[PDB]
C-alpha cells in the first residue's frame, strides 16, 4: 500500500516539537496524512475519505491572519509530537480523535473572540452562551463528517463512534482559554496530592484538555523567528477586533488596542508567566517526555526579556 514520505529534512524534523510546517500550503495535507499514518496507522482511515475530509476542512477555514488553515495543521503537528513521545499512554480511539480534533478545533473562525461576538450580538452568541466559537467549531466538524464520502469513522461501532465524537467535542471545547486556568489548577492539585489517575475518565479528559491548550499555544515553543513572526499575526487579528470594539463605542482591552503596540514585549511576558509557562510546566509533570515544549517556551520568554532590555 501507499505510504506518504517526506523529503529528508522534513522526515527528521517533523518528529521534533519545534518543527515549523513551512510556507508551502500544498504540502500541509500530505504532512497531516503522514502524521496520521505514523501516530495512528495506515489502517485508521480510508485514504480517499481522509483526503476528502481534509480538503473540506481546509475549505472551511477562512483567510484571517492567525486562526487559519496553517494554525490548524500547526496545532495537529504539536499533538503528533505529544502522541509519538507518549506511545503507550493513549487509547486507539484517542490517537484517531485528537489529530482530527486539532485539525478541526478552529473551523470557520472569523478572527474574533467570544467576547466580541457577545458584544456585537452575533447570532452564534444566542445559540451558544459560553465557549461560543468552540461549540461552533465542533458543530462544523460534525457537519463535515456527515457530508457524503467524508465519514472517516465509518469502520467504528455505534459506541466507538460516539466515544470518538465525545473525545473530539471535549478536546475542542477545552481550546477555550477561559476554561484553561481552572483545568490547569485542578490538574496541578491532583498531581501534587497524588490523586491524579489516568484510569479515571474525567482525569484523562482534563489531561487531554491541557494537551489541547499546549498544542493550541505551541507558537511560543518554536525557534525564535517563528515565535516572533507568529506574534505579528496574533496581534493583527487582536487589533482588527480592537478596531471593531471601537466601532461599537467600546474601549477594547489593552491586548486588542493597536495604540498600545509599544507594550507588546511586556504583554508577551505576562502571557508567558500567566498562561504558557504554567501550561507546559503542568504538562511536563504529567507527561515527562513533553519537556522540550517547556524548555522552548522558557527560551522564548528570555528572547522577549531581551527585547525589553533593548538587546533584540
Ligand atoms: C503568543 C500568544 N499565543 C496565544 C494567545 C491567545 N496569545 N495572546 C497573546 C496576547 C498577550 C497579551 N498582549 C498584551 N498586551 C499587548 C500590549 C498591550 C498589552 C499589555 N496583553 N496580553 C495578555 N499572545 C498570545
Ligand atoms: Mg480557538
Ligand atoms: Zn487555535
Amino acid at each position: 500500500l501507499m505510504q506518504f514520505t517526506l523529503p529528508v529534512r522534513l522526515c527528521k524534523e517533523i518528529e521534533l516539537f519545534h518543527f515549523d510546517i513551512g510556507p508551502f500550503e500544498n504540502m500541509w495535507p500530505g504532512i497531516f496524512v503522514y502524521m496520521v499514518h505514523r501516530s495512528c496507522g495506515t489502517s485508521c482511515f480510508e485514504l480517499e475519505k481522509l483526503c476528502r475530509f481534509i480538503m473540506s476542512v481546509k475549505k472551511n477555514y477562512r483567510r484571517v491572519p492567525y486562526h487559519n488553515w496553517k494554525h490548524a495543521v500547526t496545532v495537529a503537528h504539536c499533538m503528533y509530537a505529544i502522541l509519538q513521545n507518549n506511545h503507550t499512554l493513549f487509547t486507539d480511539l484517542e490517537r484517531k480523535g485528537l489529530l482530527i480534533a486539532c485539525l478541526c478545533h478552529d473551523l470557520d473562525h472569523r478572527g474574533f473572540s467570544n467576547s466580541y461576538l457577545q458584544k456585537f450580538d452575533h447570532p452564534l452568541a444566542a445559540l451558544y452562551s459560553t465557549s461560543t466559537m468552540e461549540q461552533h467549531h465542533f458543530s462544523q466538524t460534525v457537519s463535515i463528517l456527515q457530508l457524503e464520502g467524508h465519514n472517516i469513522f465509518s469502520t467504528l461501532s455505534s459506541s466507538e463512534y460516539e466515544q470518538v465524537l465525545e473525545i473530539i467535542r471535549k478536546a475542542i471545547i477545552a481550546t477555550d482559554l477561559a476554561l484553561y486556568f481552572g483545568n490547569r489548577k485542578q490538574l496541578e492539585e491532583m498531581y501534587q496530592t497524588g490523586s491524579l489517575n489516568l484510569n479515571n475518565q474525567s482525569h484523562r479528559d482534563r489531561v487531554i484538555g491541557l494537551m489541547m491548550t499546549a498544542c493550541d499555544l505551541c507558537s511560543v515553543t518554536k525557534l525564535w523567528p517563528v515565535t516572533k513572526l507568529t506574534a505579528n499575526d496574533i496581534y493583527a487579528e487582536f487589533w482588527a477586533e480592537g478596531d471593531e470594539m471601537k466601532k461599537l463605542g467600546i474601549q477594547p482591552i489593552p491586548m486588542m488596542d493597536r495604540d498600545k503596540k509599544d507594550e507588546v514585549p511586556q504583554g508577551q511576558l505576562g502571557f508567558y508567566n500567566a498562561v504558557a509557562i504554567p501550561c507546559y510546566t503542568t504538562l511536563t509533570q504529567i507527561l515527562p517526555p513533553t519537556e522540550p515544549l517547556l524548555k522552548a517556551c522558557r527560551d522564548n520568554l528570555s528572547q522577549w526579556e531581551k527585547v525589553i532590555r533593548g538587546e533584540e
